[PDB]
């Protein structure tokens, strides 16, 4: 009835005055109490181009306390620019399955990404720990898990864009989640990510398909591209690719047909199945469903 004690449910028209009414019920349906989250802001477990992430305490239908990281929002400082955010990604409501990172709430200057906590952090920090000792058939079984998640994202006609080891994070039971996407897309690492000039659009090109540097026409054919370069990552256990190949000349490398070499420790059948994810024609890659069929039996065989 007030300025000052709106009911929560309202305080989306408040302090988001800037959203499609649209979106307003869709960010309406996942509104966290501020009562209901503690959010520690004396250590920050994650940083992002939008804003840091920070470990936090969500309360639920019972007193339980389920551990979180919490996005925070506080550098996009534009407030339209917020809305937009929110526009793109609110759709992550809609998704669940287990190799796919959830959406726990949003909280209420900028808005709260709150999401569940990953004990074990991202895909690719964890295969490069020196003191981590997973073997062949664990890494691909990492390969297997994205390829679930992915096909699941590809059935919802939803391009992810930003598929790679880095962009994947594993639970304390080493469930891995295919994430930054939606509430959750931001920069983790900047160092291989090009800014377009015209379109602001962020460019990972170790990751990017040949007509996607051609284009920014990003498909679900383009990301089949991404998850090979993942496989790649897996088998190398986080290498960067293209060593030799700086961000210019990458198009010129993969328009003579050169493509990432074979690691020393990568089955000859799942090296092939790289191959056929980035082959030039993008309607002739394996589909996810297909990527799933292939790895598991790769997975399963020795
Ligand atoms: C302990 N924990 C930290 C979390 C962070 C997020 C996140 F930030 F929101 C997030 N969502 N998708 C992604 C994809 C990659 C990374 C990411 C972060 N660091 N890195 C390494 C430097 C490159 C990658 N984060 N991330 C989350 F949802 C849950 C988390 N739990």
């Amino acid at each position: 009835s007030d300025i000052s004690s709106p009911l929560l449910q309202n305080t989306v028209h408040i302090d988001l005055s800037a959203l499609n009414p649209e979106l307003v019920q869709a960010v309406q349906h996942v509104v966290i109490g501020p009562s209901s989250l503690i959010v520690h802001f004396n250590e920050v477990i994650g940083r992002g181009h939008f804003g840091c992430v920070y470990h936090g305490t969500l309360l639920d239908n019972d007193g339980k306390k389920i551990h979180c990281a919490v996005k925070s929002l506080n550098r996009i400082t534009d407030i339209g620019e917020v809305s937009q955010f929110l526009t793109e990604g609110i759709i992550m409501k809609d998704f669940s399955h287990p190799n796919v990172l959830s959406l726990l709430g949003i909280c209420l200057g900028s808005p709260l990404v709150v999401l569940p906590y990953m004990k074990h952090g991202d895909l690719r920090n964890f295969i490069r720990n020196e003191t981590h000792n997973p073997t062949v058939k664990d890494l691909i079984g990492f390969g297997l898990q994205v390829a679930k998640g992915m096909k699941y994202l590809a059935s919802k006609k939803f391009v992810h864009r930003d598929l790679a080891a880095r962009n994947c994070m594993l639970d304390e039971k080493f469930t891995v989640k295919v994430a930054d996407f939606g509430l959750a897309r931001d920069m983790y690492d900047k160092e291989y990510y090009s800014v377009h000039n015209k379109t602001g659009a962020k460019l990972p090109v170790k990751w990017m398909a040949l007509e996607s540097l051609q284009t920014q026409k990003f498909t679900t054919k383009s990301d089949v591209w991404s998850f090979g370069v993942l496989l790649w990552e897996l088998m190398t256990r986080g290498a960067p690719p293209y060593p030799d190949v700086n961000t210019f000349d990458i198009t010129v490398y993969l328009l003579q047909g050169r493509r990432l070499l074979q690691p020393e420790y990568c089955p000859d059948p799942l090296y092939e199945v790289m191959l056929k994810c980035w082959h030039p024609k993008a309607e002739m890659r394996p589909s996810f469903s297909e990527l799933v069929s292939r790895i598991s039996a790769i997975f399963s065989t020795f």
